Order: C-alpha cells, then structure tokens, then sequence
DNA sequence: TCACAGGATCCTGTGA
DNA sequence: TCACAGGATCCTGTGA
C-alpha cells in the first residue's frame, strides 16, 4: 500500500478504511494524486491526476526506467546523506534539462522529500541530508508493477472532464493545514470543487472526498455546512479527518 | 550570481537565460546597471554605466574599502534593525559630506533598501527597520572580487558612446512599472532609447533589451511595435518578461 | 512594509 | 528500548 514517492498528505494508511466506502465504477478518478498513494492501490482503469506536470511527467517517464537506471544517475552524481554539493548540481542540471529522471532522484535527497517548484517551474527544495534507502527500491518497484493501469492527467480538478460511470476520488488541499502545495489553493478554490463536486452528485456520478474539518486551531465551515448534503465518515491539537462522500 | 547591493528591477535569476542570448564582444556594456547583477558576472571588459552618479560614486570608492571599513562605520554608529535616529544621523552625515562610503551604509537600511535621491541631490528614504545581514557581506565580497573587469561611467545612455565591436545591454526602467528610478523615465525616454537602439543596429552592433510588453493593466504598445523589427523571448497580474533583441 | 521566494529538520510511527 | 524512514511548516532576506 505504498506511494511511488514519499508525499505530504499521501494516504497510503487510510486507504483501507477509505476502500471500504468506494462505490462500483467503470474508471477511478483520482482527481489530486500527488503521491500515488491512492492510484497505484485502487481497480484500473485510473485516472490519475494532478496540477504539478513535473511531478506528473516524472511519472510518465519512470515507466520506462529501471532500478539501475536510477542507481546510475546516483552513482553518477556521487549523491549521499552527506553530499550537498553534489546535490545541488543535479539540480541545477533537472533546472536546465527538466529531464524528469532528474527530479525523481531529486526528491531523493530534498529536505523532507519536499518537491517544491516555483514559478519558473524550477525545483528549489533545499538539500535534506539524506539519499535513498530500503523504501526507495520498494516504491520504485510498487510504481513499476502497478502503473499500467493508470493514465496520467495534469490538469486543474475542473478541467478534468468526468464521464458518467466512473468513481471520483477527492482529495485536495486541506485548506486548515498547509503543505506546500496549498499555494494551488483558495476558499475560491474549495468552492468551485464543492460546487462542480454537487454538479456530478447531480449527474448521479459518485465521489469521494477526504479532508478535514479542523485542525490546529481553525476549521472550515464553509465545507462544514456543505458536509450536510452528504455523508460523512470521521477518522481522527487533534486534527478531524473526515471522508464526506455519496 | 548575487549583485552588490539588493536593487529594484535587479535580474540576478534571469541572467542564465540572459546569458543564453549573448553574442560575442570585445567589450560588454551594461547601459543601465544600477544593481551591478550583471556586470559583476558577465565577462570583462565592462562598461558599467547608470545615471545616478552616487550610486556610481558609492561603487569607485568601495573598490578600495574594506568589510571591516564597512563594519567599522556601522559600530561607529551603533546601527541596528531598530536603530531609528542613529540611522537619521547617518543620513544627514552623508547628506553633507556626501562621502560615499556613508551611502553604502544607509543602503543598508533603507525602507525596503531603496536608495532614492532628490534634486538637491539627497538620500531620502526612510527607515526601513533592518541593517546588514549574511548576504551583505556576500555581496561585499562578490563585488570585490568581480569589479575589476569593470569601468564605471554614469551618464544619460544618451551619451554613453558605444565602439563598434561591444555589446550593449539594456535594462531600463519599464515604462508600465513604476519603481523609484522612473522618475528619470518617460516615453520620450523610451522612444530615444528605441530610436537610437536602431542606430546601433545599422552600424552591425549588437544589442540585448530586457523589458515588459504588459504589467499591472497596460501596456506598452510604442514597443510592442517597435519589438518586431528584431527577436523577442517571452519570459514571463501577470508580466510578460521579454528579451528583445538583435 | 507586507507579500514572496527560498534555505532549513525534529518529532513520530514502526520494524528490530 | 532502538534505529530508521518520513513528512498538510519556518524564518529570513527582499524588494519594476
Ligand atoms: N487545482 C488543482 N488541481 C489539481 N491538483 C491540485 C490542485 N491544487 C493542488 N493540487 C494537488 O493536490 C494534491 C493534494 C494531496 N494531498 C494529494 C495526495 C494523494 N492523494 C496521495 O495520497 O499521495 C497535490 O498532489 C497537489 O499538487
Ligand atoms: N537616462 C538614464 N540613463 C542611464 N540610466 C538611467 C536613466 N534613467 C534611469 N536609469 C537607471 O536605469 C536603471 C534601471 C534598472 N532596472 C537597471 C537594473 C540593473 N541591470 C540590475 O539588475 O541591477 C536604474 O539603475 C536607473 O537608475
């Protein structure tokens, strides 16, 4: 049940809990994908999809390289826990080529497996003082052996066209909390996911939605309040995790 | 790639994908230089110019300072992030003996490290509630150990008389922006600026212009003209960054 | 004078 | 108890 990555938010623990409430479909949207936590785990066919096309072209590649493949670039760049320098090349160099088997090792060695990128679209995570290890192969090899049944979309959530049949799968940025990538998101955001998420409620299409409703301090009313027209299933400083679903 | 002293309209990121464009040179000259982000990092010989003589005077003197010289002034004040009237002090102290030295310092801590002067030729910025900090010396250092390849000059571009066989660089101030320096601008700036931009060309010289076509709601159409007659590479509320050149 | 890019890491679940 | 893998923030410098 693991990720092709080390990702912040991933769900590769809930999984279970959260298979246990999935409805019957022709396709699996898995509409924010991120670490793959959920695609690489769920019935094909799967629509992953996710904003970052970094992190989805890493994708798109990875399917083709090999174990050693990776271990090359590695051995290449002398990358280890210690390495900074060597670290920082390789970035320059993912910045320059934006060769997608670049960032996958990247991420590697990034602070926190962080997988920041900015404008430019350049990787700016600074060196997390650290390289691969055990997992490292275990995700790679999960990725390879599970991946066909995938198609990988970056697009924003609302251009993700859903055809009528196929389970949706909701799992974006927590508005409460803040990952990186929360700089994809707004209440403006939240909103136009809720309304469209009623709009396929409406076309009779099932979805699914894991978030919180509190965390830290503050708490987002305005899903909340819309919570209502659905169900819910809680999971939970005490963070509330919850699957609002149909 | 650091520039000597922080600057407003700086290009310190851009200077790779500027330097992918660059032709051949027997001297480099940087039209309007402000900042020094890209004379301290072209290759030499290069004609530093910009208009505000302070600056440019702040730039020959410390050729010879020292960082200690720097911090010495500093203790010899008793300068720091909240030091309000000890910075005031300064500014007067600059303000009549206008030693160069003293400008450096005040740079320092600025609002916002603005260095804005007036008719009568005076630093007027306010407090900006910092003072120096790791960069600081870094830049220091950078601009020491670069300034060599340099000559400064500090005259209306209109004068800065180019040689057949350099290359010119230009980084005005754009139009549609407003940052301090603008007030040294207007469109019949950017027009004899564009004109004689063209003089350069028909005497075979080569040269590189780094503006903005639309910023903020408006537009630049005098050179979103004039822009076709040469190259252009899109960069870029939304800026359109552009390199337009020959 | 805040909005933003960008260098930074201990706290924790978990196989031994 | 123990080592290791893994992350829904942090602070500081900076200003078209
Ligand atoms: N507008 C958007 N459209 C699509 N994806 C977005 C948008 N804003 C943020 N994201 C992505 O949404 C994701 C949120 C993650 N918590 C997804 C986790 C994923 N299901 C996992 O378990 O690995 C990230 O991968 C973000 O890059
Ligand atoms: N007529 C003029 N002649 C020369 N320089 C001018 C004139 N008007 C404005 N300037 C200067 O042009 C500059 C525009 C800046 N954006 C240059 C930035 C510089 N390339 C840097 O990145 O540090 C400022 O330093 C202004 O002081």
């Amino acid at each position: 049940m693991l990720g092709a990555i080390a990702y912040t938010g991933n769900k590769q623990s809930l999984l279970p809990e959260l298979k246990s409430h999935f409805p019957k479909y022709n396709r699996f949207v898995d509409l924010f994908c991120g670490g793959l936590s959920v695609s690489l785990n769920v019935n094909g066919p799967v629509l992953a999809n996710d904003i970052q096309e970094p992190i989805i072209e890493m994708y798109k590649r990875l399917i083709n390289v090999s174990w050693d493949d990776v271990l090359k670039v590695i051995k290449q760049y002398k990358l280890s826990k210690t390495s900074k320098e060597e670290f920082l090349k390789l970035r320059e160099d993912y910045n320059k080529t934006r060769d997608p088997l670049l960032l996958y090792v990247l991420h590697f060695h990034g602070f926190s497996n962080m997988i920041r990128i900015n404008d430019k679209g350049n990787f700016t995570t600074p060196f997390g003082k650290r390289t691969i290890n055990k997992n490292s192969e275990k995700r790679f090899n999960h990725f390879k052996q599970n991946c066909d049944k995938i198609i990988f979309s970056s697009l924003h959530f609302k251009d993700v066209k859903i055809l009528d049949g196929d389970f949706v799968y909701v799992d974006p940025p927590y508005l409460i909390t803040v990952a990186d990538y929360n700089k994809f998101w707004s209440e403006d955001e939240e909103k136009d996911l809720l309304n469209l998420l009623d709009s396929l409620n409406d076309r009779g299409i099932k979805f699914g939605l894991s978030n919180v409703l509190e965390h830290h301090g503050k708490e987002n009313t305005l899903l909340k309040e819309w919570s209502k027209k659905y169900n819910v299933k809680h999971l939970n400083n005490g963070t509330d995790e919850v699957y609002i679903f149909n």
